[PDB]
């Protein structure tokens, strides 16, 4: 392999008494707007390069799953109010009150057969479903349908959160987070605030109504064009491709990019965006952008993508990576 050959030509470890035992280091900065997948990528490195999340570990995310599920339904229900959507059947209006009763009597997340029923009944409602369907009009968790559609499982008294349940979580993170993991004998120090940068973009934020997509481009623009990053490999993750795919079906790219004239198909719309971002590169002859369409919650896609991102690093940056 080319990266194999590429690695094989280094001679620096011969300069270290016991160099074949040294740690070659890769410093990787993870960037992108809020809620764009940075934390999910951090979790996936654990899942893929460590063990990630043990059932004991997943057990700790139970009240986070409950918490996320409760918030999601409450957000759709409160929205119907502002948007004026009726309940498909007005008996549901009582479950709506009960949701606030049960949620209102608690500090932290929980699930009860009673709460489980109220939420299921509401979720199955057509009017609620109609409001759900207008999610671009209000703030709603991306994992909402994920969690809501799997309530019973989640509702089970002896429920243990799966790795996917854990990856689907929205957890409030503050501070810099630093993860160390080894892959292909490279020791990565990854910082979710430099050898490479992975910039995440939530593709589905396009129809959300400055514009979200445009604030991300705004930031990408500055990032890749920064002098500090001149020798850093700029990787662009056009993430949430899974939510974008279903969304582009009924929503139009023009909501985001009004001048867009291509077909509103996943192919043309996603291609358009990639072009929009890479177009920001002010040194196109000097710098290349490595774009990947990702689903951060899909461990296989990330494994795939990361393997690829990794070979680019070896081929472009190994020489600047120090031995420790
Ligand atoms: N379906 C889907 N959800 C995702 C994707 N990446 C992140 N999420 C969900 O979006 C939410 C926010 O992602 P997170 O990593 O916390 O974003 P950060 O704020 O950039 O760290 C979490 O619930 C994720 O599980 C993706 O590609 N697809």
């Amino acid at each position: 392999d080319k990266a194999a050959v590429e690695r094989s030509k280094m001679i620096d470890r011969n300069l270290r008494e016991d160099g074949e035992k040294a740690a070659r280091e890769v410093k990787l900065l993870l960037l992108g707007a809020g809620e764009s997948g940075k934390s999910t990528i951090v979790k996936q490195m654990k899942i893929i390069h460590e063990a990630g999340y043990s059932e004991e570990e997943c057990k700790q995310y139970k009240a986070v799953v409950y918490s996320n599920t409760i918030q999601s339904i409450i957000a759709i229900i409160r929205a119907m109010g502002r948007l004026k959507i009726d309940f498909g059947d007005a008996a549901r209006a009582d479950d709506a009150r009960q949701l606030f009763v049960l949620a209102g009597a608690a500090e932290e997340g929980f699930m009860t057969a009673e709460l489980a029923g109220v939420i299921k009944r509401l979720w199955k409602d057509s009017g609620v479903q109609a409001c759900f369907n207008r999610s671009r009009e209000y703030q709603l968790n991306d994992s909402a349908a994920y969690y809501l559609n799997d309530l019973d499982r989640i509702a089970q008294p002896n429920y243990i959160p799966t790795q996917q349940d854990v990856l689907r979580t929205r957890v409030k993170t503050t501070g810099i987070v630093e993860t160390h993991f080894t892959f292909k004998d490279l020791h990565f120090k990854m910082f979710d605030v430099v050898t490479a940068i992975i910039f995440c973009v939530a593709l589905s934020d396009y129809d959300l109504v400055m514009n979200r997509m445009h604030e991300s481009m705004k930031l990408f623009d500055s990032i890749c064009n920064n002098k500090w990053f001149t020798d850093t490999s700029i990787i662009l993750f056009l993430n949430k491709k899974d939510l974008f795919e279903e969304k582009i079906k009924k929503s139009p790219l023009t909501i985001c990019y009004p001048e867009y004239a291509g077909s509103n198909t996943y192919e043309e719309a996603a291609a358009y965006i990639q072009c929009q971002f890479e177009d920001l590169n002010k040194r196109k002859d000097t710098k290349e952008i490595y774009t990947h369409f990702t689903c951060a919650t899909d461990t296989k896609n990330v494994q795939f993508v990361f393997d690829a991102v990794t070979d680019v690093i070896i081929k472009n940056n190994l020489k600047d990576c120090g031995l420790f």
